[PDB]
C-alpha cells in the first residue's frame, strides 16, 4: 500500500458536473497519510469543460497556479476597476490570486480543455469554498446571503426588482458549465493577450512551459522546467515547474530532490514509479492517466514509462532546488566521490567501481 | 451562533484589572472556532487607564501593533542603551517589538485612554506572558526569579539591601497601573517626540492612520487605511490598518477582501453585519460597541451603521490585497464582467442587468 | 522536572553507534512539554568519531547547521556536477542543504571531531531521516529499494555485475563510521578551502564565530556572538550563532532575549542555569558537559559557572533580537527607565533606587 500514490477512481471528488464539464478536488494530502503533513496547505484541482463553453464567473479563498494541458482556454479575470483576459495555449501556466473573480471559456470547437490547477487556501489550511457569483440552478449566487433589506438599501431598487433580474427565485442556467454562442465566444476572444517568450519572466501575464529548450533531452524523453529563479509568479509562490516526456520504454534513470516536495500529475500514458525510503523501503506503484503520485523531498525516484509518457510536476519549497543522479553520465552524484570514499562506501575496488559506474554511458534518459 | 462574533462580555478575560484601569486579553480565535486555524498566532489586547496614570515598566514575548482609539498617552520603550519616549495622540498607531521593556503614561487630566493592540507571541503559538519589572501587590517582579546567592552575586549587595529597595517582602504598590504625580507627569512628558506627516513611513515612529485622506469618502461615511506599502512597520508584520466612519442609517457597502483575513473591533457605535459562506449561508451578528467580528478574505460582508459608527480593522494578510465591492459604483467588479457573460451568468438581459447595477449613482457609503 | 531542561543521560536516543563513533539525535523539543511547541520544527544531532575515520556518504531531507565545537573535520558536499570539500577547525560553523550528499572525515591521528548540528526537516515537521548512499552491514543502501528489471534497466548490466559491486548480498563494511589508510586521508585532504576572515559572510564556504571580537569580554567571561546581519547563511535560516565562555565562579549577569528562542548546548564544564515565568516561577536547572537548555524569547535567565565553562547557544527567531541585562552597568534596561517612574516602580526613594543600580560597577561577567 502505497501512501504516496492517489489513484483517480476514487479520492477525487467531483465539486460539479453537467453535460457540459466537470471539476474535481483532490483529496487532502495529509488526510491520506500523516506522513504527507508538509503538503497540508495545497489542493489538486482539475477541470475538464466542453467546446464552446464557459465557467461562470466566479472568486474562490485560495491562490491558484493553473495549467494547460491540453486544449486551448480564455482566462478572464475581472478586478475592482480592470479586466484582463489571456489567451491560454497547451502548455501555458498562469497564476490567479486569491480572491480575484474570473471566468474560463473553451474557444475551442472540437478539442477539450483539460485543465489543471494547484489550490493554496487563505483561511483554513488546505481547505477553501467557491463564491459563485451568478445564480444558476446547481448553486445559489452569494448575493443571495444579504438581506431583502440590505439588498434593496445596496443596490437602490425594490427586491422584485434586483430578484428578477440577479438571482430568480427556470429563468436561470442550469450549471455553472454552460454553453456560448459562436457570436459571443467571437466577441470574448479578441481582447485576450497570448502567451509569448517575453513572457517567461512577467508577474503578470502567462509563461510557457515548453516554450523553452529542455533541461535534459535525448533520444528517450524530454525535461521541461520553469523554477522560481526564472519566473516572478513562481518565486512568491516558491514552486518550480516541470513538464516532462518518456518515449515508451524509456525511463528517468533513479534520482533524488534535494530539498523540493513534487506533485506529478500524469497527464497521458501509463508508467510504473519507484519510491525508496527508510534497511531500504521499497514504494512502488503502477501509475495510469489522470493519477497523482508524490514524491517527497530528497527520495530516490524512477519512473518507467509503460507506453508514451507526458507527466506535470509542481515542485513545493523549490528555492535552489536541485537534482541528482544516481546512473548515467551527467549529474551523477555517486561519481563525483573522491575514488578512495567509494573504495570505502561499497565492496569493491577503486578500478572496480570506477569500471561499474562509466559502463552506462548516456545520461537522464535511458532505454529499457 | 457566529463562530466569528466574539461578543466582548464572554470573549474577553481580564488581565490586570483595579482603581486605574483594566487589561482584558481576547479569546484565541482558534478555540473559538477551528474554522479560524489561520489567525492562530494573534491575539487581541484592550488597555483602558484613568487619567493622570501610568503603566509600570515591564515586557512581553509578543510583537505588539498598539492603536490609540481615543485618549492621550506617553508610549515609553527602554532599549539596552538607549531610551524613545512618543507622545501618541487618537489614531496614531505603533510597534513594539517583542521583549522591549516600555511603560505607558496616560498624561490627560479629565480623559481616560482606550487602546487596542494586536499581540504576536513568539513562544508558544497564540499564548505570551507579561514580564513586569516592578514589585507590586499584585504581581512578583521577574528578578524575583533568581536565587538569593545569584542575586547577592549580581547586583553586587547583600539580600536584605536588594530586597529592601527592588522587591520588598506596604511599601510596594497596590497594582500595576498606579497614579502619577503632576511634578512627574510634568517630568515624564517633555522628550516624547510626536507623530507627524513626515512618520507616515518610518520604521520606527508611530504613525497616524488619519493624518492622510480617506481611500474613500462621501456623506455617508469615510475610510482611512494604511498598507505594507506605505509602511515599513506595517509591511514586516504583513498587516494593513483602516479605520472607518460610518454615519447612523449609512452602511459599508456589500464587499469583499481579496486575500486579507480582517479582524475588525467596534470602537464606537452600533451596527449590523452580514457575513456570506458556503447553496449559499447568512452569517449575520449585532455588533455593539468594543465586540469583535472576523470576517474570512474573499468572503462578502456589509456593515450597516445602527447609530453612529466607527471601527478599526486590521488586516491580516494583506500583502497586494484588493477590496472588490458588488455593489454601486466606483470598485464594482459585477459592473466588470464582459456582457456577454453578464447575459449568461444572470438571467436577466445583458441589457436589463447593466440597468439595474447602473442605477446605484453612489460609491463605496450609501445610505439607509 | 524543569522542562526546558534536557538531561544528556536521557533524552538523546541513539541512531548509529560502533567502535568508530556514536550518532544521537535529541529527542523532540515539544514531545517534553507543550511549552516548545514553537521549535517543534527543530531538532539536535549529536556526532563524535575516533582519529582516522569517514563517515560514508548520505544525504537527509534536512537542513543542517553544524558547528565544530572540537577537533578537525574535512566536509565534503557532492552536487550533481561539482564537490566542495572545506576543511573545518573548532569554532567553523556551516550550512549543509537539504538532500546534499556529502562524508564526514576526521584527519586527526590523536584528537576527536565533537560536532553538533541543529536539523530542520523538510517533509514531516521535527522528522527527518538518513539516506545513506552505502552498502553496509548496519543498514542497506537505498538503491536496494529498487527492483532487479529497474536496477539492471538502469546501470545497464546483469544484477550479479551490481550486487558484486555496490551491494553485495561479508565482502561489506560494519557500519557507517568505518577507519581510513592514512594514505587515504592524505589524499583525500587535497582540496579542502578553509575557513577565514575573509568568509565570515561568504554564502558557501564555512565561517569561524570566534575569528572575531566578542561582543562582551571582561577577565571573568568572553561572548562570541554572530547574527543574521553579518552572515548570509545564518539570514536565510534567521538564526545567531554564539560561542561563549565563563570562567569558574563568574556569571553571566541577569538578562532575557526580545525575540530569539536560544537553544544552548552544554560544550564543556558545568554549570548552575535560572529561568522565570509566570506571580513569578523559578526555573532552575544544574547542567553539565552536554546537556541542552532552552531558553524562551524574553525570558530572563541568569547563568552561573561552577566550572571552566564554553557553551554553544543558537538563536532562533535571530532578526534584530536584543540583549536586555538586568544588572550592571552596560546594557542595564532597569537603568534607563526615567528617574520618576523608578520612584513609582519598586518601593524606594528614586535616589535610593539610583544609588543600589550605581553599586555594581562591571558589565555582563562579574565574579561570584
Amino acid at each position: 500500500n502505497n501512501p504516496f500514490y492517489l489513484r483517480s477512481s476514487n479520492s477525487f471528488q467531483t465539486l460539479f458536473e453537467n453535460q457540459n464539464g466537470r471539476i474535481r478536488l483532490l483529496q487532502r494530502f495529509n488526510k491520506r497519510s500523516p506522513q504527507l503533513e508538509n503538503l497540508r496547505d495545497y489542493r489538486i484541482v482539475q477541470f475538464q469543460s466542453k467546446p464552446n463553453t464557459i465557467l461562470l464567473p466566479h472568486h474562490a479563498d485560495a491562490d491558484f497556479l493553473l495549467f494547460v494541458l491540453s486544449g486551448r482556454a480564455i482566462l478572464t479575470l475581472v478586478n475592482n476597476d480592470d479586466r484582463d483576459s489571456y489567451n491560454l495555449h497547451p502548455g501555458d501556466a498562469q497564476r490567479i490570486p486569491a480572491g480575484t473573480t474570473y471566468y474560463l471559456v473553451n474557444p475551442h470547437d472540437h478539442q477539450n480543455l483539460k485543465i489543471i490547477k494547484l489550490a493554496i487556501p487563505v483561511n483554513k489550511p488546505g481547505r477553501y469554498d467557491d463564491f459563485f457569483l451568478s445564480s444558476t440552478q446547481a448553486q445559489q449566487s452569494y448575493l443571495q446571503g444579504f438581506s431583502h433589506n440590505i439588498l434593496e438599501t445596496s443596490f437602490h431598487s425594490e427586491f422584485e426588482e434586483i430578484n428578477r433580474v440577479l438571482l430568480g427565485e427556470q429563468r436561470q442556467q442550469e450549471g455553472v458549465i454552460v454553453e456560448l454562442s459562436k457570436e459571443q465566444i467571437r466577441q470574448l476572444s479578441r481582447r485576450a493577450k497570448s502567451s509569448s517568450r517575453k513572457t517567461i519572466s512577467s508577474e503578470d501575464e502567462p509563461f510557457n512551459l515548453r516554450s523553452r529548450n529542455p533541461i535534459y533531452s535525448n533520444n528517450f524523453g524530454k525535461f521541461f522546467e520553469i523554477t522560481p529563479e526564472k519566473n516572478p509568479q513562481l518565486r512568491d509562490l516558491d514552486i518550480f515547474l516541470s513538464s516532462v516526456d518518456i518515449n515508451e520504454g524509456a525511463l528517468l534513470l533513479p534520482h533524488f530532490n534535494s530539498k523540493a516536495i513534487v506533485i506529478l500529475v500524469i497527464n497521458e500514458g501509463d508508467a510504473n514509479i519507484e519510491l525508496v525510503g527508510i534497511e531500504v523501503q521499497r514504494y512502488r506503484a503502477e501509475l495510469s492517466e489522470d493519477d497523482v503520485f508524490v514524491i517527497p523531498a530528497a527520495y530516490p525516484f524512477v519512473v518507467n514509462a509503460t507506453s508514451n509518457l507526458n507527466f506535470l510536476a509542481f515542485g513545493i519549497n523549490a528555492e535552489n532546488n536541485q537534482r541528482n543522479f544516481l546512473a548515467g553520465e551527467k549529474d551523477n552524484v555517486v561519481r563525483q566521490i573522491e575514488r578512495q570514499v567509494q573504495e570505502l562506501a561499497f565492496p569493491g575496488s577503486a578500478q572496480d567501481v570506477e569500471r561499474l559506474l562509466k559502463k552506462q554511458r548516456e545520461s537522464y534518459f535511458v532505454d529499457a
